[PDB]
């Protein structure tokens, strides 16, 4: 229904995504921080590592203002999200089995946005967004 933006939103705040989750415990963190100086990092049970990476897409879309850019390492939460805007209304769609209701809630906050630009980037060494929220939402969830 909806068309993700194909480059950056020139001038809007940026929300660096990530999640983590630890399969023996099912115990995970979810957050983000942004090149305007907020993060968020919330802690979540029962859960898993696509489930982490879905709950920081949406954290982002609630705290975030109209136009937005999101940064994701994670190919699947990427996947599946566009994936659902490419094929609503359209023929031969079966919506997925897993994490269909985070991703309903996910899509609710999607088109109440007016510019949306979702990318993924692999996960990397450095000082930069997806480093930094990686290392929170790792915190107490894997080794690093
Ligand atoms: N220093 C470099 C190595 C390094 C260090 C710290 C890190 O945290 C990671 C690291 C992440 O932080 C991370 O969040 C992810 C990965 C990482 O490797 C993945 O690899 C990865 C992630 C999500 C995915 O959905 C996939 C998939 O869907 O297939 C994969 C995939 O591997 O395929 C993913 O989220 C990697
Ligand atoms: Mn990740
Ligand atoms: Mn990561
Ligand atoms: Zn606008
Ligand atoms: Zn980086």
């Amino acid at each position: 229904m909806y068309q993700l933006e194909k480059e950056p939103i020139v001038g809007a705040e940026t929300f660096y995504v990530d999640g983590a989750a630890n399969r023996e415990t099912k115990l995970g963190k979810a957050g983000y921080v942004t090149n305007r100086g907020r993060q968020k990092v919330v802690t979540l049970t029962d859960t898993t590592n696509q489930k982490t990476e879905l709950q920081a897409i949406y954290l982002a879309l609630q705290d975030s203002g109209l136009e937005v850019n999101i940064v994701t390492d994670s190919q699947y939460a990427l996947g599946i999200i566009t994936q659902w805007i490419h094929n609503w209304k359209k023929r031969g769609w079966k919506t997925p089995v897993k994490n269909v209701d985070l991703v309903n809630q996910i899509i609710e906050q999607l088109i109440k946005k007016e510019k949306v630009y979702l990318a993924w980037v692999p996960a990397h060494k450095g000082i930069g967004g997806n480093e930094q929220v990686d290392k929170l939402v790792s915190a107490g969830i894997r080794k690093v």
